[PDB]
């Protein structure tokens, strides 16, 4: 009988079903079934094709993906996609009236668009094209020029530069429409200053000088791009005369020194809400700012200002919370950090102080997903009091006593891990179920909370798996300084406690991360249970999420540290227990994992002997200013300096001795950047240390092209075989 | 008896004793013995140290080298050094007034000099800073500037550029003294639109942002440098009116194309001798330039001109061969390649056209050594038909007929390998022995060839070894289709012809290259063959040296072609032979030996089990312009580019599943750049191909760092144990 193969993983053998549909309204939405777009009523669940397969087959171009104007009239067609970052790239652009059943060819749409987006509401759009913001009232006219500084590097408008992309914004857009669709807001990036990244990228085998690419990038402590922010009045366009952006400063207590602009959130047609951060993201303000019809200006009153503090830690898990408007934009939710610690539910009046907490306990919320007059509907981990686990809640406005849990019941053995997706005006839902069992995916209605149907239940996946001998997960905890820290192991098929396991304990452990939890998964780690009969463990210690501060910032300004204790003395109590090989016990990560596993290697422990390093940090001075200071402050004499160097792999290279190891890059990763992996190995050459290594050309953070993807976890199971003497 | 160990490699502990002396006269040399400097007389052997030691114990600096002028006056000295290429580097210096006994302290030679000669006679000084050329008449006297136009990495006024230093010169100077000292010639080069390459340097871990360094490189194909030549009255300088240097011009029948100025030679006071050379390396053209005393100016007469070409290759072995002229410098001896295809000694007259050979037969004179009215000394390798052998000869130059060897005898059994170091006017020679047996050097007395004296007999090495298991070397030779090839092996101790040995073969293949040859070396393979019991071969099959132009030229047009199908026939020969174990056959180059080790390994024979390859080139459209085009012409469609294309190691990407591989490469490999193992590994992943890496951070193609050397060394060491499953 069969396993799950490293072929299986690698070429997906077994394929989990989904089901991503995109709400229209607050009861039809949009979905792809056959590459035929379909259009569902939610209520009664009958559909009909939206656009046929048929249609552009004589288009010229492969498409992309699509986006459909807000009253259905038109549809944006994406080709030529170029991808730059995690979030960002660049591609072309048609427009198709529907109703006319034909494809727009006045005022195109410029090739090497690098953003569009529709208006909340209508047929507006608004794109960034040579770092210009441009806007058409409708898709066969002219468009109107907004900003005229736009340059490549240096002047970015409606879009971000590296570092508010990956850190901050979590996306390439800086434009943000009005709800009424009156307004465009947006901000400006200026990296004049900001130091670049240089690397070589050597291409095509044809090409004959290897190309340097130079990013605009901070690193810890170095000159960071400057923000502005600005909106501006799309009904009021002349074709004469420039379109004039009024701006918004921020506030002086952020003037003072380095900021960043951290959330933008629309509050009613005329009251837009700021977050700011300082440099020092230990302290941030919220900025509520209204339109004067008699002037034309944006006032942000100072004495509404909002403001969060930390003592202990940053502020937010990664970023200040974002903040959930009622519908008249006088009052606002967003989860907070208790009296205690733990992040809940807080409720916010404009004009008036403090605010009140609405949920408590000894769990957090992860998530505020929807908010009507009568309920606010959230995500959090209290049921059980398993922090690895999500449900869906509800919390009766007027009684906050009254909280429903929406999910916790639906299928308790199958499901414990939901996310969820709301229709406009929160009418129905779509629950999204990913373990511990198949994914599952259902819709249901708001109004009773009742069961419209199941939309899929990977039934086909589930009749092919139970042919394969499949591993099994374990979730538990383990007592520390009497406290709980979860733990999971995927355990080889048949396990057996009288027998002995080698071990792979598969680490991330960044602040507010979670490896142990109930999300079912079909990856190497399920091949290296499956098959080569190995337990992969994972734990979350000291500084992991979803627990609290009191665990979470125990991390702070003290990075390489209470973590890198923690997974060691995680792999000393799988020992203890009785079905662990203690003599082949290894580790291995990616990115912030990689740089954990390396330390763990440098030790000197002697419980390792032999881990993989992949993309890893090697000392925080080499990453970048917003994600690397959030947790270490500065590296001056003056803050952290201290710790930046009591904290870097290549001061360990000394213990390598004791341990095999493996370390890989890709030269073209713009993340963490080659140079962290090339400090390692001269470190460990010039210590005399033998290791094993591995670059991947042309590759970045992902190192997921096909077949480098392949070529690397092929790489890596020869190596961990080897290690642990597998056939 | 213990064994030859890797540590005995890495640290050196077996020393070889060298005697390096600078003739300083026809009867005087300098020797440095223990950082104390003294001149010795050839005739009766006594010294008188010229510089105690003790001297510069004050001095503030590490003093890295010293040059005494040819009057004996002054003493340069060279600290603050900073290596560059392979032969430039910069540095500061100080001149020490031996007369005065002190140090001259103003009108100092700056810092960050680029290079310094005194002239052959007395104490003029010629330096150059920033790329202009600067010259003291006299060590505390103010400089007089010769040029003004250098610029950094695009016009050097009397240095050489990146090719021309590492393909043209085999050196950074280019600065020409007449033996006056009366005239400076110089030549200039303009790289203003030669290509860049560039790459990353990663330097100390305190560095935040790698460097990016950048080198006018031209690949082949690629525009080339351009040269000019001039040169100065050294005596007719003014401390107002601007110095004035008359330029010489190449020929017409140079000038037509892209060329090069390959040779320099001043024939007397009064005539320089320049040799140029087609882009197209078929052809090149000696011009002899006299000085007009009225005039000013240099003439080269057309009809002067000697004329080299070849239609079966390239002139010369690696360029056209140097000039030894007569005291007269009306007449000159030249090693020219003869009819049969051996390259041997021409007599050519001034106004007279074609020349004379002085010698002929199937064997081939290496070098001239020497001239004077009697005798022309010269090192050849036709003592016992040994193409790996070379000998110090003389010839006659009234008759001929009459040559005799003034080293076959000396030693047979010892020394088989000979170079020769002349007094002016060679009335005294130094010879030294490097093989088959310990190095040996003695001195000479032309007059009657006498044996003076002994200089260094490596006694202290030879007690030493006494106690050791060393190998042994068999240099013999085998037939494919009747042409007669050398190989050598290094045989582990005890050999016995009965049992089977695995087998390493060392390749290096380059056009005109010897790896069969009769020196004495303690080295890598020393280490395998005596520990490991490994037998280390090595090959010259077509393309090699020193066997006549039939075998060299096989490869003209062609690279990687018959030199890799003879490397894998050698194989299989060695496997016929009763003592290889056909199951354990390795291989692994370097450079070159990189290239043809790759080509080799994934070229399907099924030959070899496994192979190395250090800094390999995998693409000559990636190497350098003069060495690459000199035998694979250019890479147009006119010329040669269908060859280029299918002479990359990355078309032969998928037979690499049939071996194991090892590809390692410097990170700052200026010469073969990391470039070509980039995309050699990309090949291998892009088809599936498993294979291990190494990098080395910051190291060029040398990898000679103390610590990446044994680095390298281990690493490879531990996976040729691992493929022959050696304990
Ligand atoms: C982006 O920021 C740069 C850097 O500060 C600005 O450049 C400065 O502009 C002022 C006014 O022109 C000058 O006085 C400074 O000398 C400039 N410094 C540099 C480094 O150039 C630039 O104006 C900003 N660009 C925009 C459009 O906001
Ligand atoms: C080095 O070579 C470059 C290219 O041949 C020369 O550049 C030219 O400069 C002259 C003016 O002296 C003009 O003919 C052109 O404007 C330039 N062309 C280019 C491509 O830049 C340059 O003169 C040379 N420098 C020296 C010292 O000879
Ligand atoms: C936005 C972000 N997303 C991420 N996903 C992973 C991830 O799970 N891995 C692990 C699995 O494979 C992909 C990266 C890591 N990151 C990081 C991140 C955090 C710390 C460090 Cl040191 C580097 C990064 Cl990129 C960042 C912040 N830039
Ligand atoms: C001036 C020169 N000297 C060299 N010595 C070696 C050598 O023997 N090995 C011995 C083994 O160690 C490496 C160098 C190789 N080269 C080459 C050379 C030739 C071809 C290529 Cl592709 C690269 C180089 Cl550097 C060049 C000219 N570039
Ligand atoms: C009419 C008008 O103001 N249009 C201007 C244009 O003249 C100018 O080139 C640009 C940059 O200043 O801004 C816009
Ligand atoms: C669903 O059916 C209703 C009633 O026939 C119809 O009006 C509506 O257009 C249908 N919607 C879809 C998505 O087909
Ligand atoms: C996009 O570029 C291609 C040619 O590269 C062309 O077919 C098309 O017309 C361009 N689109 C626009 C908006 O100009
Ligand atoms: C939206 O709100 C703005 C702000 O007052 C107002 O000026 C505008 O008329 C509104 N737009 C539309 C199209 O209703
Ligand atoms: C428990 O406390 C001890 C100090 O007494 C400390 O060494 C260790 O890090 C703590 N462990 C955890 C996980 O809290
Ligand atoms: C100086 O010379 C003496 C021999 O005369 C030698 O013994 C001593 O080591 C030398 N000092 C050095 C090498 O600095
Ligand atoms: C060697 O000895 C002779 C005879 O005294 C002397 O003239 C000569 O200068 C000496 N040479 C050296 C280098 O000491
Ligand atoms: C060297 O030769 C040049 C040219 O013949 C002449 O001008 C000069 O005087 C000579 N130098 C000496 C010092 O003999
Ligand atoms: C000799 O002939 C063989 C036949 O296989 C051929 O492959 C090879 O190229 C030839 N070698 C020489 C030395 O010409
Ligand atoms: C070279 O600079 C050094 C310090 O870097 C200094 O001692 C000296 O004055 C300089 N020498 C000259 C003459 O340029």
């Amino acid at each position: 009988r069969k396993t799950y193969t490293l072929t299986d993983y690698l070429k997906n053998t077994y394929r989990l079903k989904l089901y991503s549909l995109r709400w229209i309204s607050d009861h039809e939405y949009l979905y792809k079934q056959e590459n035929n777009i379909l259009v569902f009523n939610a209520e009664y669940g009958n559909s009909s094709v939206f656009l046929e397969n048929s249609t552009f087959d004589e288009f010229g171009h492969s498409i992309n993906d699509y986006s459909i104007s807000p009253d259905g009239q038109f549809i944006l067609l994406e080709y030529n996609y170029v991808k730059q970052w995690r979030h960002s790239y660049t591609a072309s652009y048609d427009i198709y009236d529907l109703n006319k059943r034909q494809l727009i060819t006045e005022e195109r749409i410029p090739n090497n668009t690098q953003w569009v987006t529709w208006s909340p509401v209508g047929h507006k759009l608004a794109y960034v094209w040579n770092n210009d913001i441009y806007v058409k009232i409708e898709p066969n006219l002219p468009s109107y020029r907004i900003t005229w500084t736009g340059k490549e590097d240096i002047i970015y408008n409606g879009i971000t530069d590296w570092v508010y992309e990956e850190e901050v914004f979590s996306a390439y857009s800086a434009l943000w429409w009005s709800p009424n669709g009156t307004f465009l807001a947006y901000a400006q990036f200026n990296d004049t200053e900001v130091p670049l990244i240089e690397y070589s990228f050597y291409s095509d085998e044809s090409l004959q000088y290897p190309k340097t690419v130079r990013v605009p990038y901070p690193k810890a402590g170095a000159v960071n791009p400057t923000v502005k922010f600005f909106v501006v009045n799309t009904d009021s366009l002349s074709s004469v005369t420039n379109a004039t952006s009024i701006q918004i400063t921020a506030p002086a207590s952020m003037l003072i020194g380095d900021h960043y602009l951290c959330d933008v959130t629309w509050a009613t047609q005329e009251r837009i809400s700021l977050q700011w951060l300082r440099r020092i993201q230990n302290y941030s303000v919220m900025d509520i700012c209204d339109y004067d019809e008699s002037s034309g200006r944006w006032n942000c009153l100072v004495a509404r200002q909002h403001i969060e503090m930390s003592t202990t830690g940053w502020v937010g898990r990664f970023r200040p919370s974002e903040p959930h408007f009622t519908l008249d934009g006088n009052s606002f939710y967003k989860i907070i950090s208790n009296e205690e610690g733990y992040r809940h539910i807080c409720y916010f009046q404009i004009d008036k102080k403090d605010c009140t907490f609405i949920t408590k306990g000894t769990w957090e919320v992860i998530g505020i997903e929807a908010l009507t007059s009568d309920y606010l509907y959230y995500i959090s981990n209290e049921y059980k009091g398993m922090p690895g686990g999500r449900n869906l809640y509800k919390i009766q406005l007027s009684d906050y006593t009254k909280v429903t849990c929406l999910s916790c019941e639906l299928n308790p053995e199958r499901c414990q891990y939901y996310s969820v997706s709301f229709s406009k005006e929160a009418k129905y839902y779509q629950l999204r179920c990913s373990g511990p069992g198949l994914p599952l995916y259902t819709l249901h209605s708001s109004v009773n909370d009742k069961g419209l149907r199941v939309l899929e239940d990977n039934s086909a996946l589930d009749k092919m798996l139970q042919n394969v001998q499949m591993p099994s997960k374990k979730l538990d905890f383990i007592i520390l300084n009497e406290t709980k820290f979860w733990y999971q192991m995927i355990l080889p098929p048949h396990f057996d406690k009288s027998k002995k396991y080698p071990l792979l304990l598969d680490v991330y452990a960044g602040p507010c991360s979670q490896k142990a939890d109930t999300v079912f998964r079909l990856n190497w780690a399920t091949y290296l249970a499956s098959t080569e009969n190995i337990i992969v463990a994972s734990f979350d210690g000291r500084g992991s999420g979803y627990q609290g501060d009191k665990i979470m910032h125990a991390i702070n300004r003290r990075l390489g540290t209470f973590e890198v204790e923690d997974q060691i003395e995680a792999a000393r109590q799988f020992s203890k227990m009785g079905f662990v090989d203690n003599k082949r016990i290894a580790i291995w990560g990616w990115s912030y994992g990689g740089y954990v596993t390396s330390m763990v290697l440098g030790s000197g422990s002697g419980v390792f002997k032999c881990g993989i390093a992949v993309a890893p940090v090697s000392r925080w001075e080499y990453y970048d200013s917003v994600y690397t200071e959030r947790y270490m402050g500065l590296p001056t004499p003056e803050d952290n300096l201290d710790h930046y160097r009591n904290s870097t792999v290549m001061s360990r290279a000394e213990n390598f001795k004791q341990v095999e190891y493996l370390l890989i890059h890709g030269t073209a990763d713009d993340n963490v950047h080659f140079q962290q992996s090339a400090q390692i190995s001269k470190a460990l050459v010039d210590v005399g240390v033998d290791f094993q290594a591995m670059w991947y050309t042309d590759e970045d953070h992902g190192i997921a092209s096909s077949t480098a993807h392949q070529h690397i976890y092929t790489h890596m199971s020869h190596f961990i075989k080897q290690c642990f003497s597998l056939p």
